[PDB]
């Protein structure tokens, strides 16, 4: 439970870094 | 079985930034 | 308990990751 | 096992990420 | 212990991607 | 062991996406 809580973190963490990465695009575009 | 769920949410989360950093190849060529 | 916590370490990680791209998004706007 | 092909799916999609940005660097200097 | 010490190899491997990155973003502003 | 391997695996993957990354900021030098 411990470590599978832990894996939950990093997978929230990814999905901050793809909406930053979806942030450069929009600048892209703009 | 409950970690390796978790991992597999991670798996995840890294081909939505896969999908995104396309997405800043496709605004750089327009 | 150990494992978890260097996961953990990932997660901060992936954060700073975020932070760098949201960089450039802003040196692209400016 | 179960944990480490779960592990294995996190690293095959990593690699996908990094094909993404060579493109992002094509398109760049195209 | 060898679990943890090679996850904490990761996340020495996801700081070196947010140095690139910034370094991405130095070279949009130069 | 099988789980620790995999765990390498993941390392050299965000090795391979911070090298892409760098790519990048070269195409923008250039």
């Amino acid at each position: 439970g411990e470590v599978a809580q832990a894996v939950k973190e990093v997978a929230k963490a990814v999905k901050e870094v793809a909406w930053a990465v979806k942030e450069v695009a929009q600048a892209v575009k703009g």
